[PDB]
């Protein structure tokens, strides 16, 4: 296959569905990228997680750099080998964690120096380190390294974070570009900033289109804003980036969110909720999420959805499960998080079809309707 | 297959191989028996436990009393099918765990009342009620409801323990026996007693065999007396049980006491130590175990042992398994506890082949030698 190729196959509005092809595998989208923050996606082995259907998988470059460390990795032979998932992997800046994980945080036009939340040692990141890191860690798809800006924001200081996230995004493509390998091998991604305001995000696209990526994301959503206004947002936002690069929205998950930003053009995203929220009892169905741990399924003897047809559901009650989780079971984690990443591929399944079939508008409409 | 049958393929000295055949599947023997311990192997999938060559686990009837509860998991179907594991199932009478675990406990020869652990609940054990629950359970392999002695023991006290064992023996019986569905499908395993004084253990022995059972558990060891100390009991208290039956030592895990005890006679085992060391950081090898946190296992490429065959050593590197255990992952545990309950199943596979094959003294020794 080629380093990167993205292709449309079909479209509904400004919904679409087609493929990104990469050396290392297909990927479908709209995809749905489960987390594996540190080298691991929470309790579950990798051969699991394809079981669910993933075509590929996001790694954290924060938590990574911090242990086992990003030159211990590339030691061992890089995050594939490391983990035991041979496909396509996708690692964010780490930008976004050192903001909101680190602590003692000295930011910059150089970058940012940080302390770790694990201990007291001292960090650096930047555009060029960031990138490294990503090489190191073999990573497929590079996330350029930016500035994030908090919710809410002013005219003035999302200009700033924006302007300097573009300076930002300047200094990653030649980083990236200057190592052969990596620029021969990966794909590299830019960011868009511009908070909820639609000039900014004009300039930001404007900017990134300037430079020119494999990708773009539309980051600074997700943190508080709502879902209104970040549909808003995405209204007049990804109409801006280039149609024929995948749009990548960062950080959403939850189903009617996905179904929303899909209706608006994004082909990409990643969540922890599946993970997460599996964790600690709340199981996603397609008549809404149940809380597993909740009296009324302690002699349920039906699977967690009445559909789904991932493994847990095809051999494990909701009664069992309820059991695992109040007894604080690692089985509980287990099963939990496999339903929950396996419903979240099969929702990016159905909108595939749909969108293939010219149905997709009906799709998201029947989806809300049972859903809520 | 027949309700229960035991056969002796080969000997070597007082080690024996063999089968044992019940309903829901063959036993082979010398055999060890994983803890699931609240309804669940802990980190492992029912699949995954059956992978490693397990053909029978053990269920805790204390734990599982407690929650979700003996009635609950009947009216659920039993715990094979609650569980998700269709092979037999001996489960522990539930005495030990009352006495180790739970408070306020009020003994009688009637039974004992106590309070969970988990809240303050109050609950009740005897013979009769101990057979019922393992009944509701759906248990294949029934042990009888006993008085455990703690170590050290005075002759009178464990004469009196001893001696009350074996009027509960009878009643669990008769219990087994006048419960028609369970006599007829399941097996009840009696439970030997006298300390580590050989006259109470012929007592026992004579008490036991009178009555009859299916199977001889050589209990009350394994709690504190020292490997030496319980082999010179295991000598001659092995050879006072019926030679055709099978003969389970209770609690005794640790590679090396499984060897010795099967060269004294024993046929099965069970042990939380593959399980609990597991999720600790202690993985087996032949070289004796180690501990994955170690910062020597931080870069090291080798799977946990060089010769195991099990999923965990052909896909992961000590490195990576070190990673996961010092950060607390889910993962760490879930391949730590595949691997050294594989490795258990794999010490069986060579104690059943040497014995056949006539060379088990030898096994026995070239295993030490290297082990320690
Ligand atoms: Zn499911
Ligand atoms: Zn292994």
């Amino acid at each position: 296959r080629p380093r990167f190729s993205f292709s449309i196959a079909a479209r509904e509005g400004k919904a679409r569905t087609g493929t990104i092809e990469m050396k290392r595998g297909v990927i479908r989208t709209p995809a749905f990228m489960p987390v594996g923050t540190a080298a691991t996606v929470k309790a579950l082995k990798p051969e699991t997680v394809r079981a669910t259907g993933a075509d590929i998988i996001l790694g954290n470059t924060y938590h990574l750099m911090l242990r086992p460390g990003a030159e211990r990795i590339a030691k061992l032979g890089g995050l594939h080998s490391f983990m035991g998932w041979d496909r396509p992997i996708l690692t964010d800046s780490g930008g976004f964690q050192v903001m909101s994980l680190s602590s003692l945080t000295k930011q910059s036009e150089e970058g940012v120096t940080f302390k770790s939340h694990l201990d007291g040692s001292r960090h650096m990141l930047s555009p060029e380190r960031s990138i490294e890191i990503q090489h190191l860690l073999g990573s497929d798809i590079v996330m350029a390294f930016d500035e994030c800006t908090p919710y809410p924001a002013t005219p003035s200081r999302a200009a700033s974070s924006m302007e300097r996230s573009m300076r930002w995004a300047k200094r990653s493509r030649d980083a990236f570009d200057s190592r052969k390998e990596q620029a021969e091998n990966a794909a590299l991604f830019g960011i868009q900033q511009g908070s909820v305001f639609e000039n900014l995000r004009q300039q930001s696209a404007d900017a990134l289109a300037e430079i020119g990526f494999d990708g773009y994301a539309v980051g600074g959503l997700a943190v508080g804003e709502g879902q209104d206004e970040m549909f808003r947002v995405l209204d007049f936002s990804v109409p801006m980036l280039p149609d024929d690069k995948p749009h990548y929205l960062m950080g959403v998950g939850k189903p009617d969110d996905i179904v929303g930003a899909v209706e608006r053009g994004i082909d990409m995203f990643d969540c922890v909720l599946p993970t997460r929220s599996g964790r600690n009892g709340q199981a996603f169905t397609w008549d809404g999420p149940i809380n597993i741990r909740n009296a009324r399924f302690s002699e349920d003897l039906k699977p967690l959805d009445s559909e789904c047809h991932c493994a847990v559901c095809q051999k494990w009650s909701r009664a069992y499960i309820h059991h695992l989780i109040r007894a604080g079971e690692i089985l509980g984690a287990m099963l939990m998080t496999e339903h929950n990443i396996a419903f979240y591929q099969q929702l990016m399944q159905k909108i595939r079809d749909s969108i293939s079939e010219g149905r997709f508008s009906q799709f998201a409409q029947d989806f809300r309707a049972r859903y809520f």
